[PDB]
């Protein structure tokens, strides 16, 4: 109402584009430029998106492109609907389309697409990857020359639903003193359209090196991984659903277990809460999205921008994307 034009005055980003509504931003520096992958929500006058489009910083500071529609739903054979947070990665010169998409039975599974260009377009797989369920993956190119993709969401995302990489109907999301569900972590073939290997569970612990409870909704993992290196260890970041933030853990390895750090973000208008960390040139910077562009409405976003810091002993401070001293939407 009056309180979200509040938010709005106080914004410390910009929406990054505003002819299209844009969501889960997967941001990569390819090719020597930044290239951004997110999810494209539409108006139906329900996150029922159907394609995806390429976005493109040249430079830093510079404006972003959209570089058009690279990927459609009826093009992806194994799919019936719902292209939610997408990812990219290359390697011998090709550029990989990780997405989740729901298959007629009401089954989300991680498909890719291939193409000769960052900017697309994908040539889709006719099914989805092996070993794949549940939603949002993201794709960790390491230093080393591996790559791992880390998936996983609960609630609408399903990953409540299996246990050891197996659905079961009766599999539903631990309460109380049970360990909360992590994501899940790959290492990938180094053709890149398969998983090297079943995906193992990623655990997530606390100061006192417990893994975190079903009960600790302020911590546990919802939705949305992403992983980054820094200073010889990898950071975990990650969507905590309900409570709105972006929290994030470090480990020696990108398998973890990721030690939980503290909140990277804090609330942004609507409901959902999505993000990357990427390094381009001089500034590491953090990649989100809000409602307020639609004004208020959780399932129509737009992706933001901002520079992010680590500090000196590897900690990365709160973010606030309405400032600090902002009335939290959530
Ligand atoms: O993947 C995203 C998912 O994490 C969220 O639940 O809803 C929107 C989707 O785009
Ligand atoms: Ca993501």
């Amino acid at each position: 109402a009056a309180s979200l034009q509040a938010l709005a005055r106080t914004a410390i980003s910009a929406p990054l584009v505003t002819h299209l509504y844009t969501a889960d931003p997967s941001a990569h520096v390819f090719d020597g430029a930044l290239y951004i992958y997110p999810s494209h929500d539409l108006d139906a006058g329900h996150f029922d998106m159907a394609d995806y489009h390429v976005l493109r910083m040249a430079h830093p500071g510079a404006a972003v492109e959209d570089l058009g529609q690279v990927l459609h739903v009826r093009d992806v054979p194994w799919a019936q609907r719902q292209m939610w947070a997408p990812d990219a990665a290359q390697r011998n010169g090709k550029t990989y389309l990780y997405f989740p998409a729901k298959r007629a039975d009401g089954m989300f599974q991680i498909g890719v697409a291939v193409g000769d260009r960052p900017e697309g377009p994908f040539v889709a797989e006719p099914q989805p990857i092996a070993g794949t369920y549940s939603i949002d993956p993201a794709v960790l190119a390491d230093d080393d020359g591996a790559h791992y993709l880390y998936f996983g969401g609960i609630w609408g995302g399903q990953l409540q639903h299996y246990r050891d990489n197996a659905y079961a109907q009766t599999h539903q999301e631990p309460v109380g003193d049970a360990p909360a569900l992590g994501p899940r972590v790959a290492r990938l073939h180094e053709r890149m359209i398969d998983l090297a290997e079943p995906s193992r569970e990623v655990v997530i612990l606390d100061e006192h090196g417990t893994p975190l409870r079903a009960d600790d909704h302020a911590r546990r993992f919802f939705e949305g991984p992403w992983v980054h290196q820094h200073a010889g260890r990898y950071y975990l970041s990650y969507s905590t659903g309900d409570t709105h933030r972006i929290c994030y853990a470090t480990s020696d390895s990108p398998y973890g277990p990721f030690t939980y750090q503290g909140v990277l973000l804090a609330p942004v208008v609507g409901w959902t809460t999505h993000h990357s960390i990427c390094l381009f040139q001089q500034q590491w910077y953090l990649f989100y999205h809000d409602s307020v562009l639609s004004g208020g409405q959780t399932h129509l976003r737009s992706i933001k921008m901002a520079p992010l810091a680590h500090a000196a002993d590897g900690t990365i401070a709160t973010i606030y994307p309405y400032g600090e001293d902002a009335v939290s939407p959530w």
